């Protein structure tokens, strides 16, 4: 068995000290082991995202507009929890695909189905206002080609939408498919478990302060080291048995999964973290239907 | 006669301390008061942002990346200077219309005819490598449609080129045309002696370092803003008669062209700074044929 102990788990791009030479046969490999592995993946990483807005009170009273949000079953969950804190959002979910039904009848929810272009973000924007917009986005187009052209839409989005933060989606293309350098906006590279085995896709989470924007170019070479930390990341420290954690899972994803639940409020009180972790695991777990 | 001691000039946007309701009968009014002044406003805040970059030491061994620049007479006189200092640098000037021949058969200087596009500012960027670039942009389209363009090719001129400084033209939008808010980089707001008498154009001056790019969002109220700081510097400031400023000439635009001289670097060793300044003073009006 592939035991190790460990303090802490990656928690963003920038912790990971070590890089690995990216083996093509690893795209052969199994990419998830439990059902409705991306909705958790989803979930657990914009539960870590919205809490940390709350705990610096930008999330009550904003309006989460969430693009590329279909099917958005684990959504569903989100709206909920905060929903039952008492926290007050209203949820503007906006995909050419349909929506999970369990998310239907909500009045604190709205479901648009529309493939949003700049235009739209501009009709949008003129009718949230003056609302604080809180931007998450997960829309997929594969290409190089593909993937900086959702850049594009992603930094469009907060430039139009003009948001108090946002969560974009992020995999830096692949440096053998390099095509040009550009900008994405600044923020924490939040790591996700229960990505796929060998994904190199993260969140970019950002918090806007005063009325500046700022970017931050990408290179090559930053594609090569993204590629690099990635593989070392997925295949070597995702494997590990963290025997040093004593929970009812020691796997490396349950380890990393149990430091971004921590900081998530609950109404119940609990004795512990680990309970309370416990707690929200067995919570999401139901919802979503994994054993 | 109007007159008024002052300790220093506006040199930048934020220091203007008062607001005027624009008058749009000034447009009526004379523009221009000395000839060839175009070249002059040019060549003094050119010479400003220059002389700061070669105190930062990122001149010297930089391309000069002028776009927007034919004639660009006074060029020839920014080129001489840092040349006699022993600065070296190599400049590319690119525009569509015909350079003065003042311009020709000069190793250091690439006269380029042809107006960019996003695409050949690829070009040059791939044939620059790997020189360090300073843009300085002077393009012109108007319309706040124009304008808008203008600024967009702007950034993308940052954005590919990525130089390690630039100046750029910024008039913002008058209010009463606003189309839509939009971002410029952020950088120091040079205000300009010699400008037209109404004009509410200054220079965006930038230093870029780390690979970050910061930009700012600029809204119809900055528009509103923008149109009283820079009404009430023209109508009353500029037209101050600075007594206390013992100088040949005591016009507002002298006192504050006097400030900006003082930080050019001179061979010529001088008793005083008045000295220094009444030299580059007479020498670029005799180069640029002002009385
Ligand atoms: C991590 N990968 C993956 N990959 C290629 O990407 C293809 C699709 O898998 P993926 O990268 O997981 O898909 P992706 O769109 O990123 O979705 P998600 O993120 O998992 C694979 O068949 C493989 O050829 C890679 N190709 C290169 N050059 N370098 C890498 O680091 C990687
Ligand atoms: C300063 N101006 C000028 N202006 C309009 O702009 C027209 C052209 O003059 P200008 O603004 O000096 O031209 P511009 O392109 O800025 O060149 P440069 O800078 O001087 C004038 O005829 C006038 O109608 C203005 N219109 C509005 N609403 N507000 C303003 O503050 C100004
Ligand atoms: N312009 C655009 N506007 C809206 N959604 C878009 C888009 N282009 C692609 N997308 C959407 O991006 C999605 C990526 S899959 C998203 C999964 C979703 N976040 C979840 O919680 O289940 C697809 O549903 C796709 O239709
Ligand atoms: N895409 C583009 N590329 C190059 N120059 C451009 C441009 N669009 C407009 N311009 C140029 O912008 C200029 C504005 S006037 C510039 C004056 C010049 N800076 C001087 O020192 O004399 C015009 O010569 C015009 O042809």
């Amino acid at each position: 068995m592939d035991v190790v102990s460990l303090d802490k788990p990656f928690m963003y791009f920038e912790e990971i000290d070590n890089e690995l030479d990216y083996e093509p046969e690893s795209a052969n490999e199994v990419a998830k082991k439990l059902p409705y592995q991306g909705q958790l993946k989803l979930l657990l990483g914009e539960l870590f995202f919205l809490s940390k807005l709350q705990r610096h009170g930008i999330l009550d009273g904003a309006t989460v507009v969430y693009i590329g949000s279909a099917p958005g079953t684990h959504i569903r969950y989100l709206r909920d929890h905060f929903y039952n804190l008492g926290v007050i959002i209203k949820w503007m979910l906006i995909d050419g695909r349909h929506h999970d039904p369990i998310l239907n009848g909500l009045r604190d929810v709205t479901l648009v189905t529309r493939f949003v272009d700049e235009e739209y973000l501009r009709s949008i924007k003129k009718q949230l206002h003056p609302s604080k917009i809180i931007l998450i986005s997960d829309v997929r187009s594969p290409s190089t080609a593909d993937l900086l052209s959702n850049y594009a839409l992603q930094n469009v989005m907060i430039s139009i939408l003009n948001p108090v933060a946002s969560s974009l989606k992020w995999r830096c293309p692949f440096p053998d498919q390099w095509i040009k350098d550009f900008y994405i906006p600044h923020g924490n590279k939040m790591l996700q478990p229960f990505a796929p085995s060998y994904s190199a896709e993260m969140r970019l989470l950002s918090i806007y302060t005063g009325e500046n924007m700022r970017l931050t170019r990408v290179t090559k070479s930053d594609a090569v080291n993204y590629e690099k930390k990635m593989y070392y990341l997925n295949k070597i420290v995702r494997n590990k048995v963290v025997v040093n954690f004593d929970y009812p899972n020691q796997e490396y994803d349950y380890f990393h999964m149990y430091f971004m639940l921590r900081t998530v409020y609950c109404n119940k009180t609990f004795p512990t973290t680990k309970a309370k972790v416990l707690f929200l695991q067995q919570s999401i777990f139901r919802f979503l239907n994994i054993p």
